[PDB]
């Protein structure tokens, strides 16, 4: 059910997602798959809600941020690169399973890009004072849904299917 | 409902075939995957025949698992279809990842083949399928029945990557 119904979901009710929710997210984002299983996310947690509204500033599409009782910024530590040139791959599936999770546990949730623009990247070094080694991935805003739902849009294609040959 | 903790990486199947409605499954989730504008810039070759599929072994030197693999998915992005060039590998990933997610839920094993963006790897790709200069190789799915290994929970949780309201 989750991979169908879950949505970007950018709007949210007033209440904070609990604890053991917030626990949950992190565990699902660290089983996801890495590369040489380098597993290089770090995480921000944010439940202040001056601090949230600051980080909506960060790039022109995350104003979902502006009603979200969670933030959780997805960073990359260079220095637990074995294989470098696959890290954006591994946060992505890590920012895939708090996705999916977020919908298990009826919150909803929307993924807010930041690599590579430069100026959402360099925002966010500059909001949480990052050192050089810590790069910024994404953010992803996270609440109770707000008249939105997960609820599921059939994008399947046929057309993308090739078989044996392009 | 533990797909997300016990998804393992499975290097190693069975010659069991992957049943037509599993793999059409596989796909489904595939495409469900959130992207960057919603751009869906997906293409996914299936690979069933087991010469071509163990040819395809020799596009990586970690691609071994396709030598026993009854099913190989190659994942591909059209830069035609990119609103948001920018981010296309990530929304790959996150296709993959429901691949592999499904597969865990179908009670398959499956494991992530990464192409992108080791030129060796992209180009060995390229040729092997003559893909257009606009179809770039992203990554190589294998998948088929776990022969001697599991998916399972191996907990990878650190709190010391959890920092809270700061870094
Ligand atoms: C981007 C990426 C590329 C990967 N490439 C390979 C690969 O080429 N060959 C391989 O055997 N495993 C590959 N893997 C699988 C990882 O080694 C595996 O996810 C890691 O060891 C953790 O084990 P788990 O998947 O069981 O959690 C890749 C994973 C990721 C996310
Ligand atoms: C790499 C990536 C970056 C994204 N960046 C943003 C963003 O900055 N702001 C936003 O509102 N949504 C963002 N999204 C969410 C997409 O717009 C969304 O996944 C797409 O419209 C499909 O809708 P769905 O998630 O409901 O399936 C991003 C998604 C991906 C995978």
């Amino acid at each position: 059910d989750i991979i169908n119904n879950r949505r970007s979901i950018r709007n949210y009710k007033g209440k904070k997602v609990e604890k053991e929710k917030i626990e949950k997210l992190l565990r699902a984002a660290m089983q996801a798959p890495s590369a040489g299983n380098q597993q290089p996310w770090e995480f921000i947690v944010l439940e202040d809600r001056e601090n949230i509204d600051k980080l909506s500033n960060f790039s022109k599409y995350a104003n979902s941020l502006k009603t979200a009782p969670l933030a959780i910024v997805l960073l990359a530590d260079e220095e637990k690169m074995k294989i470098s040139e696959m890290w954006e791959q591994d946060m992505a599936a890590a920012a895939e399973n708090i996705l999916l999770e977020a919908a298990y546990l009826d919150l909803g949730a929307v993924w807010l890009g930041a690599q590579p623009i430069e100026e959402r990247v360099k925002n966010l070094k500059e909001m949480f004072n990052l050192k050089s080694n810590i790069k910024p991935f994404c953010v992803i805003s996270v609440g109770y849904p707000e008249n939105s739902e997960n609820k599921f849009i059939d994008r399947f294609d046929a057309k993308r299917i090739h078989i044996e040959k392009y």
